[PDB]
């Protein structure tokens, strides 16, 4: 019993996480077979991020001012492109410890573990969410451009987040490992908004499902209501309006409880409009919604990982 | 910028963690060099466990009854031996992946990470404190027995827990690697009382200072305190009494900040006797207490491992 926002075991990556310098700048690195995956504006200074023109900055460098390290081996860059804001740095040797994997472009809403990384050398493990605005409230610190998000798929790596910038408003930034940005964002160094965060209703009620596994019973209501409803009232509070889909995700955790989803809906009005009155939920005084229905599932079945 | 509660990164773990069986029980051991540790309570049945006498048990048992399971290659075990409540299961092979090891006993409130692994395969990874009443509160599922806690300094793992039980308040109880359970507590499966859980307030403090480096500062008030009056209302509310060597262990962050360790206490003193309004520290509505001072200023500078 009990519940943890709990990431996946991230040796698999660590294998693979390299430093790249290119002139003074130093970031973190994929290393995947014989390519090496990093942010792009690794070849900028300071001064160039205010205004990039990466084509022309790039085509100034050459395949010798790439100097990839993993631990104290260094790796020989054979040639290099870009992609989006990636760049690919072929080297000569792959690496021995790349492990199957995959390159997926993740919705809002859905979960991921980070591995945050300096200097190519890892540093701490975390779970978090895609908000709605296509942003990620982590813990990146300078230098730590170039950590991966991922998910493990049993035997599988899935990449899915590589970290590229903290907006002026403390919050960051990313791309997919095909280099196209979440969201509506730039790589440069100028003021960029993003949209207004709403919370993620589906995860909330798979978070109100593992308190009901878990013990936590007291806000199960007396009331009922639908799905027209419930989202009226979800929009007055920046929640996202819940669909069919929605519903059908949550089935196994409705048939596991017995608690029907619309009636768990009208327990989670109640919470909204008249709040929580200093009581608590699975040692929360706040409404979670970084956990995912297949995120309860998996933490309340034990599922492992190659 | 930005806060997580951030765990270590698992890989030296993952490559360690065995699958144990003796008659029908399946748990996690530990395999280090020829040896694997594992909750001695492997060799009970259901029926065992209500009033076992583990040297008449162990002794039924021979070398033979015990099948120890690391992916899909078997380890032979050529010799047991008991200690306190681990059980060392001396095999024939030293595991290839072993890292520079080191076996330590925490005190209550350090904080550690905690691989959960299922058949001897990982599923997740999270971090967590000993409670000042020598529990933890963490997710185990049936055959989670043998899972480690650990902490990494740079190159060399630091193995400090071992899960055994479950109480019937749903909180968790285990050992060091040398098999000495921290608490009052027994591995057998009767009615065991944990006593009263207070909060860290050293923890508490570190947390606030994180807040400052991270922008929050609605909270710095504008009295002072002394460490007698502070700790009079610190025992109203069940946290545990301020030290001098906790204000000594302070220092780095109080100059980190330029707001003095007896100021932040003032600043705590109200927050304890007149809550927090509805406002949040750090995205909390609640005081954290799972954050050491070491892991404050670990985030807050990015220090990296082997």
């Amino acid at each position: 019993s009990g519940f943890r926002k709990m990431a996946f075991p991230s040796g698999k990556v660590e294998g693979c996480m390299v430093q790249v310098t290119c002139g003074t700048t130093t970031l973190n690195g994929l290393w995947l077979d014989d390519v090496v995956y990093c942010p792009r504006h690794v070849i900028c200074t300071s001064e160039d991020m205010l205004n990039p023109n990466y084509e022309d900055l790039l085509i100034r460098k050459s395949n010798h001012n790439f100097l990839v390290q993993a631990g104290n081996v260094q790796l020989r860059v054979i040639g290099h492109s870009m992609q989006n804001c990636v760049l690919k740095l072929k080297v000569d040797t792959a690496n021995p410890k790349t492990p199957k994997y995959k390159f997926v472009r993740i919705q809002p809403g859905q979960t991921f573990s980070v591995l945050a990384c300096y200097n190519g050398s890892p540093s701490g493990v975390y779970q978090c969410a895609m908000r709605p605005n296509f942003t990620i409230k982590g813990s990146f610190l300078n230098g730590s451009c170039g950590s991966v998000g991922f998910n493990i798929d049993y035997d599988c790596v899935s990449f899915c987040y590589m970290h590229h910038m903290e907006l002026p408003t403390g919050v960051h930034a990313g791309t997919d490992l095909e280099g196209n940005f979440y969201g509506p964002f730039v790589d440069r160094q100028t003021a960029q908004a993003a949209g207004t965060d709403t919370t993620i209703t589906v995860n909330v009620l798979a978070w109100l499902y593992a308190a009901v596994i878990n013990g936590d019973r007291w806000f199960l209501n007396r009331f009922t209501t639908t799905l027209n409803d419930f989202n009226l009232v979800a929009m007055k509070y920046n929640y996202e309006p819940l669909t069919q889909d929605h519903v059908d995700i949550l089935g196994p955790l409705s048939a596991q409880t017995g608690i029907a989803v619309l009636d768990m809906c009208a327990s989670l009005k109640e919470l909204l409009q008249n709040g929580m009155n200093g009581r608590t939920i699975l040692g929360s005084a706040l409404l979670e919604d970084e956990f995912t229905p297949f995120d309860v599932v998996r933490q309340c079945s034990g599922v492992t990982f190659q």
